[PDB]
């Protein structure tokens, strides 16, 4: 689940103790749920600890948690996680960050 989903099934007031998890302002807490903010690594913890059942960590960043948390995600890969099949296999693609076209380089002798 996401924030914006499980805040939309919270109520106003509701809402306002899921923000008191994270320690944030009731504005700032539905930012990360539209994407128009940033979420710390710190942060991507506390919505998974405020809700553990809906939004986690992995969930708020599907792609960066792989990141921020390897050694976590490198022990579901050993193949322990049998229990369950989840999306992933993220290792087995790999997406280029740099524009060889853009690249250039030219010298004499």
């Amino acid at each position: 689940m996401t924030l914006k989903e499980f805040i939309k099934s919270l109520r106003v007031g509701d809402a306002k103790k899921f923000a008191a998890r994270l320690g944030v302002s009731p504005s700032y807490l539905s930012q990360m749920a539209s994407g128009r903010t940033a979420i710390s690594p710190t942060r991507a913890l506390m919505i998974e600890s405020a809700t553990e059942g809906q939004v986690s960590r992995a969930e708020l960043r599907p792609h960066d948690w792989e990141l921020i948390w390897p050694e976590y995600a490198s022990g579901i890969r050993l193949g322990q996680t049998h229990v369950v099949h989840a999306e992933g296999d993220c290792s087995a693609c790999l997406s280029d960050g740099v524009d060889s076209g853009s690249s250039h380089h030219h010298h004499h002798h």
